[PDB]
């Protein structure tokens, strides 16, 4: 059946047919919703996935059933038949990557989906090569502050024994350190990976914002350590437009958000290493990285300098300190000519994107739990937007951290 | 289905295991290939249909009270059965009904205040026959629940649906709400939410004051007759003028709200029986008023005005002038209710208490259905503990259900 979604502030109702195209399971059943749960090949398996992907490729370019289509199908079959896998054409790789982004139910920045610089790194064979490709990515994507969306794609998985993996969760992330007293210096989310790096020979400065090094694994081999040239790492000192004491807090963050731990699945093929990068929505930094209890956890300190009444929770002193911090972040990146979107602008763009997608594509999978920003929820349009969620392919999936499987 | 489902809290790392979901009764709207978790909403029963529903419930009751398989249990089954054979329905004892109402609350996956579920004063109004009697019962509800501002949760239960042609209904969505009036210029006065019901009221003969906070009259249907209008005694309606602990100008906004949230349009389903008029009340979470009632664009929509008075730069959105005003408004709401000693809970306290509730439910009950989309407060989500808490959502019965608005279905006499 067709399904309607309503926006309760504007009363707009879109009709969803696209959901009928999916085959992967969301996790829910008719009796149990898991919408707030974070995580709910052979030749025989490989061809239909290949065939479905090529079919939608040639359908997207309005040449379905054509000679090129037929031959390509024959070509891919004849290759899986004799190699137990197949290689994507350059065209398919780019279409595939942009469509994985287009299909990411959790991404509020999808209005940018078709503007994506794809770097083919399928000829890479070593970690040194990986470091080269990654360094080129960062310099390109950063672009002196005028960030650009990029993705660098390393060889697809073969037997599982020879995966390319980027061990860092993001190409640029700060170190975290378990102190003697049991506290954490720096970013607590990275304490494990920070220790693995040190175990491998990395000499840590042991400060609050130390850039982690790259840990790259090629062809299933032991991973290797590489320092990103500091000139390639754009960072922003966080200050406040009215509060001149905010710089005293000693806050900074990096400009490039570049996720490196995911798995890009195309046409039945698995790219275990596909670090991609966009730009920030301020709350990522302002709300989550800085204020989460398990993260930098600065709320109390900020509210102290704000001299707020902190005895009872009903002074909303946390809510006060929160808005001010996120103002600082947006003010800093802007003042430094580094690309950054606030959550009002971002969510609006997403609504506008949704309407585009419904009109041209008959739907748009969207994960309300993730789309709604972690602050000021209902004063953004997305809060009032009914969304449907389903899994379309190609896509970005999660994968085991490498240090749980890899044998040295 | 899997018999053991795990949920994690990513802030504390606590994992809980859910087994209660196995006793799920109705469809959620979701399937294996699609999730409807952000969808707001995704002629009677018969003899053969009612037996399993009643027995299911009765078994559950005698289970709670540790008398399962007893003489009293088996006799109650025999009595309910015979009643359904001979009258096509059955009547709940006063104990079964109270249990039932408390558990519909306990089962409410969308409700962040369920830690209070066991403290619910239940008024049995099954002897009601007229609209005037409904109004009597409803006035008594309000006075007791209000309690001079030290509010107490309560429910009044009217006779159950029988053949569908004699339903009791409260046409109000809440017993206390403000009128909305559509002007010929397109602008609305009062509360945009209640414009349709306000119009219905004027049709039925209400002479509206036509102001910004005018308490709606009650529209009451008993036994399937046409509804009748009654004015709630003003002395029974506790209100709070909204002011700010720091901004003197905030009182000049002329803002007030009522103390008692009193939802009156849900259906209460217990053991296959349908109580189409079951007004219930609790007390407010601050955000309901400060964020939703006040700042929603389709509602009172005061953000711009509050921002103007805060002298905020409102050209660009990245100044966060909206977020700045929203917090202040919510501080004022909380500050006012507390100053007038009217019970109210901030979103930090409530979400925090619900986590404790949820954990205890997993412990003593094997689970606790919850709607993350609804539980997480509409402001500062990630800085409350429920944002980080994985929840499973599913429908247990007894339950509060939605039902069509009565003017859509009522055959006028
Ligand atoms: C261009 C500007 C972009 C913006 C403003 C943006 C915004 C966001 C935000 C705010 C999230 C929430 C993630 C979190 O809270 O941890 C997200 C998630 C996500 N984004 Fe985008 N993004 C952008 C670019 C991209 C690109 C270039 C890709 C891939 C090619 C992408 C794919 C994804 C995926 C797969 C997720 C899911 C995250 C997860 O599963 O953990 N985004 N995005
Ligand atoms: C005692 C204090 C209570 C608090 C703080 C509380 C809190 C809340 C809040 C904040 C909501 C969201 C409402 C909305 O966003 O529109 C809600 C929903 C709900 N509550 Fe509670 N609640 C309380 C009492 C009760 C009681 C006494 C009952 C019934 C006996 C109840 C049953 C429900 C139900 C069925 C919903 C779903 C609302 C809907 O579907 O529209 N609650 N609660
Ligand atoms: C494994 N777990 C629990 C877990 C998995 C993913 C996350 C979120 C990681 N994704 C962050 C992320 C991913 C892609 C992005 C794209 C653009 C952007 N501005 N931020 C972005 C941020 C958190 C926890
Ligand atoms: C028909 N639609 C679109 C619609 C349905 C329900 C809602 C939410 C109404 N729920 C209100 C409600 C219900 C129970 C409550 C219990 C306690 C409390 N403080 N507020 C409470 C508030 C909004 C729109
Ligand atoms: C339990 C819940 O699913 C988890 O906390 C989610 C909630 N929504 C989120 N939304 C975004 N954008 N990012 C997140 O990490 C999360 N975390
Ligand atoms: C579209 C979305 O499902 C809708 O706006 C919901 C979201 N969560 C909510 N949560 C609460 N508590 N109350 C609401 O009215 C809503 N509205
Ligand atoms: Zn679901």
């Amino acid at each position: 059946r067709f399904l309607k979604v309503k926006n309760w502030e504007t009363e707009v109702v879109l009709t969803d047919t696209l959901h009928l195209k999916s085959t992967l399971e969301t996790g829910c059943t008719e009796y149990i919703c898991m919408g707030s749960i974070m995580h709910p090949a052979t030749k025989d398996q490989l061809f239909p996935l290949a065939k479905e992907f090529i079919d939608q490729y040639y359908s997207s370019i309005k040449r379905f059933g054509s000679k090129a289509h037929m031959e390509r199908l024959e070509e891919v079959n004849k290759e899986i038949d004799t190699t137990s896998t197949y290689q994507l054409k350059d065209t398919e790789l780019i279409y595939g990557a942009k469509h994985a982004w287009r299909n990411a139910s959790r991404c509020v920045g999808r209005i940018q989906w078709s503007k994506l610089q794809v770097f083919d790194a399928r000829d890479c064979t070593t970690a040194h090569g990986m470091f080269n490709y990654i360094c080129n990515h960062v310099k390109y994507a950063t672009n002196k502050g005028n960030l650009r969306s990029a993705i660098t794609i390393f060889p697809q998985r073969t037997d599982g024994k020879h995966d390319f993996r980027v061990w860092n969760s993001q190409l640029i992330r700060y170190a975290g350190y378990k102190q003697p007293d049991g506290s954490t210096l720096g970013d607590p989310a990275n304490v494990q990976f920070t220790e693995i790096c040190i175990q491998q020979g990395w000499k840590p400065p042991r400060g609050r914002f130390d850039v982690l090094p790259l840990l790259l694994q090629a062809n299933g081999n032991d991973p290797e350590l590489f320092q990103i040239p500091p000139e390639l790492v754009l960072e922003v000192p966080i200050r406040h437009p009215k509060f001149e004491w905010f710089k005293d807090l000693g806050l900074k963050w990096y400009g490039l958000p570049a996720v490196s731990n995911m798995l890009l699945e195309i046409g039945g093929l698995e790219f275990s290493a596909c670090p991609f990068s966009g730009w920030y929505m301020g709350t990522e930094i302002g709300v989550r990285d800085y204020c989460d209890n398990s993260r930098y956890n600065i709320l109390e300190e900020v509210a102290k300098k704000m001299n707020l009444d902190m005895r009872k929770t009903s002074s909303l002193w946390k809510d006060q300190a929160l808005v001010e911090i996120n103002i600082a972040v947006l003010y800093s990146f802007q003042s430094d000519k580094v690309t950054i979107v606030d959550h009002h602008s971002a969510t609006e763009s997403f609504i506008k994107h949704m309407e585009n997608e419904y009109r041209c594509r008959g739907g748009c999978p969207a994960d309300w739990v993730w789309i709604v920003p972690p602050m000021s929820g209902s004063i953004t349009p997305v809060f009032h937007q009914e969304m449907l969620n389903y899994r379309l392919t190609p896509s970005f999936e999660y994968q085991p951290d490498p240090w749980n499987t890899h044998v040295w």
